[PDB]
């Protein structure tokens, strides 16, 4: 089988979440084939060298999974996008890039973190063009360390107070995005996290029957979807 994470927030100030995390990769990762981690794993990334004991440490109980045979892919999400080869290294995973097309049990499943679906989110798709130009990710890795962390916590701060104010149909993936997306990626299964609503939702794609899966947040318990030869099931699990 096969298993797939997203919007876990890793923390040191959330050891709930750690102890589900390293709970779950011990009794569920370990005997899978293979884990899919689709953004937003740490709270917050300032970038590689900027990794602290408790991201070492997560990237050390990854790395534990990935040496017994299990093969790990970790994907960007919008709080994590600077995570870099040294982390994977590390962790001995495989950065994804996001979009990824893999082939699940014969069929092409398209993987995102699921934000660049958000199109009607005007203010945040402006954010995200501006974050991912690359001279903006070559200022921001000429700052210091401490600076780096200043403007991740302005940022957080303001993308706080903002959603706060958003509608839901705002902040969720716009829907006619979904099926041109997927036909674009010759997919009829989508796999993604980012909206915190754990759901599958079905959906015609010229005529023929499609599949979305969002994976969910693990801020009041953990979540994981779980996919074999014959079927599959996301279910939570306590913190
Ligand atoms: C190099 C290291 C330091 C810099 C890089 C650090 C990178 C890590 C920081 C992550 C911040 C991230 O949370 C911002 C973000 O993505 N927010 C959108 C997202 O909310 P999440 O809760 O993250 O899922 O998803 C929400 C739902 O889709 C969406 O609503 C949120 O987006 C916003 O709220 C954005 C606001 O709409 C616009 C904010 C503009 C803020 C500008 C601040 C600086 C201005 C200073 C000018 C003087
Ligand atoms: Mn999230
Ligand atoms: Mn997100």
């Amino acid at each position: 089988s096969v298993l797939f994470i997203s919007d876990l927030h890793l923390e040191a100030e959330r050891p709930d979440i750690t102890r589900a995390f390293l709970s779950f990769l011990d009794e569920r990762a370990r005997r899978a084939e293979a884990l899919y981690i689709l953004g937003d794993f740490f709270e917050a990334w300032i970038g590689d060298d900027g990794m602290d004991a408790f991201q070492r440490s997560i990237a050390q109980s990854l790395r534990q999974v990935a040496d017994g045979g299990t093969r790990i892919y970790l994907m960007h999400g919008n709080r994590d996008f600077l995570i870099g080869k040294a982390f994977c290294r590390e962790a001995g995973c495989t950065l994804l890039p996001d979009p990824s097309v893999i082939d699940l049990y014969g069929e092409p499943v398209l993987l995102m973190h699921g934000d660049s679906l958000c199109t009607r989110d005007e203010a945040y798709m402006r954010l995200r063009r501006w974050l991912r130009n690359p001279l903006t990710l070559w200022v921001l890795r000429h700052l210091p360390l401490a600076t780096r962390h200043k403007l991740a916590r302005k940022l957080r701060k303001e993308s706080r107070a903002q959603t706060r104010m958003k509608a839901v149909d705002i902040i969720d993936v716009t829907p006619e995005e979904v099926p041109r997306v997927m036909r674009g990626h010759g997919v009829r299964t989508l796999i993604h996290g980012h909206t915190h609503r754990p759901a599958e939702h079905p959906l015609d794609i010229d005529g023929q029957p499609a599949r979305r899966i969002v994976l969910g947040d693990w801020d009041r318990q953990g979540w994981a979807l779980e996919i074999d030869a014959n079927g599959h099931r996301q279910a939570p699990f306590p913190l």
